[PDB]
């Protein structure tokens, strides 16, 4: 079971050039949604630990592992992550459910939040900046 995924200004997620991007104003990359197999070696009440993938789960959005974040879609199975095989924790987001929303923290990079900007069609990036330009919210459907 996947998740199509649009930020609070409904613009779609959707794959192009290995990037995620927003916009397709589509129906959006069915993206996989893994809980951690073991949240308790986390910080479970930012929200609950999740591995976000696309492609059937054949790459997942990691954080990176710099000084300063930066969002890649990686060639990893989320199988792999999922098992212990490859650690998982710059691929590790807390999702924090607000009822219509949730939003997306890097457990790798704390007060890093998952983001769209304004402009259709750019990049999903990460910010620290909440309730500004950027969009920390997202909705999602079931595929």
């Amino acid at each position: 079971l996947c998740f199509r995924m649009k930020d609070s200004a409904l613009k779609v997620l959707y794959l192009h050039n290995n990037q995620l991007l927003a916009g397709g104003l589509i129906k959006g990359e069915e993206i996989s949604v893994v809980p951690n197999r073991w949240p308790e070696a986390l910080e479970q009440g930012r929200g609950s630990p999740v591995i976000l993938g696309v492609q059937g789960g054949s790459q997942c959005l990691s954080c990176g592992v710099g000084q300063e974040p930066t969002l890649t879609l990686e060639p990893v199975n989320i199988m792999e992550l999922y098992l212990g095989a490859k650690e998982s924790k710059s691929f590790t987001f807390y999702r924090a459910d607000a009822g219509l929303t949730s939003s997306f923290e890097s457990a790798a990079y704390p007060g890093w939040f998952l983001c769209t900007v304004p402009e259709a069609d750019q990049p999903v990036r990460l910010t620290q900046e909440l309730g500004k330009s950027y969009n920390t919210d997202f909705y999602f459907q079931q595929c």
